[PDB]
DNA sequence: GCCATGGCTAGTA
DNA sequence: CTACTAGCCATGG
């Protein structure tokens, strides 16, 4: 599987969340039969440009947290945009962001 | 080739 | 619950 490859199945499967639901990295990377690409579903999410329509926001880590990043806007913004739709996130102090994973996952 | 990064995760304290 | 580690793997200097 050629890493462009990747990268698209790993982008229909995200545009396939649906709104104001949520997965994981690692679900996500199984899902496409990439169990240990999980990291590189990370590496797809960041490389997407601004504008696009994918739902990048909707990709949590299996602690059902959000990852904190070098660019720490997204962070705030995958945080914000959640909320948007209707996600409960409550912030752990420490301030981590966190949310009811069993509820908000995503199940085919 | 080595090395550091980086939106990960399960297992182990 | 918080912390850490081992396994993990593309990316790019």
């Amino acid at each position: 599987m050629r890493m462009d490859e990747f990268y698209t199945k790993v982008y229909d499967a995200v545009c396939e969340i649906p709104y104001g639901k949520v997965s994981t990295y690692g679900e996500i990377a199984r899902y496409v039969g990439m169990p240990s690409y999980a990291r590189q579903v990370g590496q797809a999410m960041k490389h997407l440009h601004p504008e696009t329509h994918v739902p990048w926001h909707r990709v949590i880590n299996s602690r059902g947290t959000i990852s904190k990043r070098d660019i720490s806007a997204g962070e705030q913004r995958q945080k914000d945009r959640l909320e948007e739709e209707g996600v409960e996130i409550y912030q752990t102090s420490l301030g981590e962001y966190k949310l009811n994973l069993p509820e908000y996952m995503w199940k085919p």
